[PDB]
């Protein structure tokens, strides 16, 4: 799906979420939860959390959202070669946490919100571009796995 003047250009966007990647993950995570209300309650560890206030002030939080752009930052840097680090996620989203895929379309647009909103100006056309389309192609791949164990559709 991507070429690397593409994974060239993800790979400095991701560049940006390193220097400061659990302020990066809250964020994400709370425009997430705040967006859709429904994707909170999956959590038994922050479902408590009602405002964006006591969200913010969540030390548990932040903490989760290192592991999860850990986790993506690692997919990434494998360049659509992540046969191998996907196929757990996947079959772990999906059997035991029972997370349908269009969540997963909500943090990839949450991303990309996030990612706008803190770099107000040095996330062009074509970052935005490359990273759309490798937020997809991880969505798809994942799809593809969702889909051998049957898991909605
Ligand atoms: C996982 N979030």
């Amino acid at each position: 799906g991507l070429s690397d003047g593409e994974w060239q250009q993800v790979l400095n966007v991701w560049g940006k979420v390193e220097a400061d990647i659990a302020g990066h993950g809250q964020e994400v995570l709370i425009r997430l939860f705040t967006g859709h209300p429904e994707t909170l309650e999956k959590f038994d560890k922050f479902k408590h959390l009602k405002t964006e206030a006591e969200m913010k002030a969540s030390e548990d939080l932040k903490k989760h959202g290192t592991v999860v752009l850990t986790a993506l930052g690692g997919i990434l840097k494998k360049k659509g070669h992540h046969e191998a680090e996907l196929k757990p996620l996947a079959q772990s989203h999906a059997t035991k946490h029972k997370i349908p895929i269009k969540y997963l379309e909500f943090i990839s647009d949450a991303i990309i919100h996030v990612l706008h909103s803190k770099h107000p100006g040095d996330f062009g056309a074509d970052a935005q571009g490359a990273m759309t389309k490798a937020l997809e192609l991880f969505r798809n791949d994942i799809a593809a796995k969702y889909k051998e164990l049957g898991f909605q559709g």
